């Protein structure tokens, strides 16, 4: 997977996650910033505050909330790629505050930090380290300390929809986890809250995002569909990923996904 590859389909900005449609008539480019706000002004920040950002992406979220609201920030990331595009990113900004882009997994990330945003990264922790991950999140906190983590998750095995489509979802699933983000696992809402409350968390109720997912994945898919050619010289990825979207957006529309954002409140919060 190339950089060009995925310039062919998400907006300007390199997004990788799902939009937010508020108000409906946004851009996809609007509905991701839109996203970005719609995380951070759930961590109740505050100017001088220091926020992590787990799975940073191209450094879009930690931009915004420099700009937005006057914070340092750390981002962790286990792309080269995505580190020194946010290098020169938060190089960018006009502003005092302190920058800093790291190589490396939240599992070697012990620095106390204010408040937590993690934006579709939770996908490729694996169940086996959930528990680690909360503990460490609460533990590098303070007291009033606040995090948001988005995550698609699917369904317990035996959470009726008919026996045919869990069957052959179960199958898709295994198919993106597989080819499309090896090593992933997906989990379910149910495991994101009680993980969190485990560790000691206050978790209120989580937001569906599922019909913005559908919504991105549509202008996703029609987009890629357009560089059917200009993809190709850069047959078999474009198959594939065309396989991923379409697919995810149908199980999406189905109800056999869900996109969770989920909000972890420390006892002191505010
Ligand atoms: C709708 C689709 C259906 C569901 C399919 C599974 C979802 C796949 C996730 C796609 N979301 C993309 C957001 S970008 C992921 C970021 O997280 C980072 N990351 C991954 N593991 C860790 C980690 N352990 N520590 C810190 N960062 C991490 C990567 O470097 C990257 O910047």
């Amino acid at each position: 997977v190339s950089d060009d590859f995925f310039a062919l389909f998400q907006d300007p900005t390199r997004t990788y996650s799902c939009a937010y449609f508020e108000p409906p008539e946004l851009t996809l480019e609007e509905a991701q910033y839109a996203k970005v706000d719609l995380n951070l002004d759930k961590l109740d920040l505050k100017p001088g505050m220091t926020l992590l950002d787990i799975g940073c992406g191209w450094g879009t979220t930690m931009r915004r909330a420099v700009e937005r609201f006057d914070v340092n920030v750390i981002g962790l990331t286990l792309s080269k790629n995505q580190h020194a595009r946010c290098e020169q990113v938060l190089a960018s900004i006009d502003t005092n505050r302190s920058r800093q882009v790291l190589l490396q997994g939240w599992e070697d990330f012990a620095e106390p930090v204010d408040r937590i945003v993690s934006i579709e990264a939770f996908e490729h922790f694996g169940h086996e380290n959930y528990d680690d991950f909360f503990k460490r999140c609460f533990n590098i906190m303070p007291a009033d300390g606040r995090m948001t983590v988005q995550s698609s998750v699917s369904y317990h095995p035996y959470e009726a929809r008919g026996k045919k489509l869990s069957f052959e979802t179960a199958r898709f699933i295994k198919f993106i986890v597989t080819e499309i983000f090896p090593g992933g696992r997906l989990p379910s809402t149910e495991m994101m809250v009680e993980h969190g409350e485990k560790a000691g968390f206050t978790v209120p109720e989580p937001l569906s995002l599922r019909p913005h997912y559908i919504k991105t994945l549509r202008i996703w898919g029609d987009t890629l569909q357009s560089n059917k050619d200009k993809a190709i010289e850069v047959e078999e990825v474009y198959n594939r990923y065309m396989k991923y979207l379409r697919g995810c957006e149908h199980y999406f529309t189905d109800e056999m996904l869900d996109c969770s954002l989920v909000t972890y409140l420390k006892p002191g919060a505010a």
